[PDB]
């Protein structure tokens, strides 16, 4: 797949996958902005034969609460994995907080972040 | 957490969720529309303790890959569990395939789904 | 079009479409939560010459700035006019704030609305 | 505002804006991608008054039929306008076909925009 190890958004967020293996993978994701801090479980999944020519779509969750802090929320990001440097995974991602019934139309942001081996 | 089991949302998909502890769960997915059969690994993360008066966070991914066909696409939930009859996870989705870089602009699509314990 | 005339969707929010010809149409928008009060302007578009069989697309987009008041921020509406009753517009919105360059990534949140004829 | 005249974005896709005042604007757009040729009419909102310090709120939106073409689809922007150069307008679009009750689920696609005065 090629994507082990440690990824870097244009934030400064890290993203350290630990294993990598029949169309699934894991780690943590430590995010630079927001209500966070340390490392957080990650866990995702990727296209392990992807056509020729084209990306590898992944996504992969992370729930924001680790033992030290909980935000309330969770991320979810979907894109692919481009290879060929410079290699880079682009993404699509939506951060859902857990809500009241009358917050619910405002439970969810919207971003994109584009990953790279080395820090921006 | 309770989201053990089966899920329907309200295009007859069926979320298997087989196990959940510690902030992450796992199952099966199988989607009714689209280009699948059967089913497909799913892996997500949650809120293990949701503020007060709050729905819980969720979130997972499914690579639309099994042993009988590949989409090349992977698919990830955002939103949150909703205690209380009636319960239900209500989520918006990013459905990102592997493409070239001329069409990247058109690799993800964007739609919502309602999760309930009794199919619709 | 037949988009002509009050709409409400499942927030309670008013949407007055006051003219509507050649594939353009305006009017105002009022919304039942967030920081907003009495109308604000709408301007949006929508195919003219639906294919047969499918929806409308239709989109539009609200400054939530009036005399009244400002938030700040703009939204836009995506989807498609449904005819044959029940008729329906159902949407996919970005809510987007101006923010500082450190605060982009958290500045567009992401929901659904469904318009109906009659007020939920 | 700012906003008027030629822009264009990292597709080379190129937006006219041909009038703004009074927090709404009016123009062309020209897509380098997808179902299009020549230009579409363009209408759309700002903030008038932004905070001092951030960005200016935008968004607008584009039917995708002129006289030569329909493509039956609307896209929607929602972003901002970033003043002092680079000066940029950043931004999210969803692009909504009309479809048929079986196909609403695959209707929009979700994208993100930037766009510069100088052409890339
Ligand atoms: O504030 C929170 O609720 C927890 C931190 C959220 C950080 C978000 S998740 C998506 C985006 N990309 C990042 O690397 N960080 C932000
Ligand atoms: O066509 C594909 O690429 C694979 C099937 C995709 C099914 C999508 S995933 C999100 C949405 N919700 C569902 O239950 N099914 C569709
Ligand atoms: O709080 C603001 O920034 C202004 C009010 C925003 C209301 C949003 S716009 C999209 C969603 N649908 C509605 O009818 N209201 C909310
Ligand atoms: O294919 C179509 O349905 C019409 C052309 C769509 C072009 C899209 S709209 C959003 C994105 N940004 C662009 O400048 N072009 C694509």
């Amino acid at each position: 797949p090629g994507i082990l190890g440690t990824w870097y958004n244009q934030l400064g967020s890290v993203m350290v996958v630990t294993r990598a293996a029949n169309g699934g993978f894991v780690g943590t994701y430590e995010s630079a902005v927001g209500n966070a801090e340390k490392r957080y479980v990650m866990t995702g999944r990727y296209d392990s034969a992807p056509a020729d020519g084209t990306g590898t779509a992944v996504g992969w969750t992370v729930a924001y609460r680790n033992a030290h802090r909980n935000a309330h929320s969770v991320a979810t990001w979907s894109g692919q994995y481009v290879g060929g440097s410079q290699e880079r995974i682009v993404t699509q991602w939506l951060l859902s907080y857990g809500t009241t019934p009358a917050d619910q139309w405002k439970s969810t942001f919207l971003g994109h972040d584009e990953f790279t081996r080395v820090k921006p």
